[PDB]
């Protein structure tokens, strides 16, 4: 099952739900992540790149997808098929952004 | 602002997050809506064939939109510009659906 992260819009995206599938995969709780930026998912091994594309991306509202390579809480290291999208309303303002985790380690 | 809804993808479609704008529009507080379907918006005047092709598109996890008669906690209607999308996984999985409102009233 796959992981859902919202995020607000604004203010460094800040998580305000996740689904129990990011639970399942990352081993943090909703309370543990609440109010953070979902980067405390990357660590030593993650990317640059591809974090650079995804910062990017975020600061244009625009969609992307990466394979990146996350951190359960506990340490253990999975690759994570992300797919970031923005929410917006009719009138194009950005209202949240929404992103999806599968985990591909296997 | 606009509001926003966060519905599970099975069985009704019960909501699972909204944002501060959608307790802004709507009068409900989110205690009172997490679980529940969002058709409690609507009331009497709710066009019929608007909530059939609302019901017919997140059957099919289609992006929709639709102006459609709600009503506040308070019973007042209001003109909801409405529109729902699917989120979903790469393989095509329906994980969620989000609404966004925004009072056009
Ligand atoms: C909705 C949403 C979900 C995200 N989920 C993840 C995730 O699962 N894993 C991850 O490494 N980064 C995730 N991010 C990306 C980070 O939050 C952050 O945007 C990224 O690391 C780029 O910014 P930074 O260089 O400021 O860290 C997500 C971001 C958003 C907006
Ligand atoms: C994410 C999401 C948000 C929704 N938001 C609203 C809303 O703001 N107002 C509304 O009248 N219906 C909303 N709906 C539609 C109803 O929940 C329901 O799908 C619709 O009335 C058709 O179904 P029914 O004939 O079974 O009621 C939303 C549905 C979803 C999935």
């Amino acid at each position: 099952a796959s992981g859902m992260i919202v995020t607000d819009a604004g203010a460094d995206q800040p998580i305000v739900f996740v689904n129990r599938a990011f639970s399942t995969i990352t081993g943090y709780a909703p309370n543990e992540v609440l109010g953070r930026n979902a980067r405390f998912l990357q660590g030593p091994q993650t990317d640059a790149a591809t974090v650079a594309r995804l910062r990017e991306a975020i600061a244009a509202a625009r969609p992307i997808q990466e394979r990146i390579l996350n951190y359960r809480k506990d340490g253990q290291p999975f690759w994570n098929q992300l797919s970031i999208s923005p929410v917006r309303d009719e009138t194009g303002n950005v209202v949240a952004f929404v992103g999806v985790q599968t985990d591909v380690t296997a």
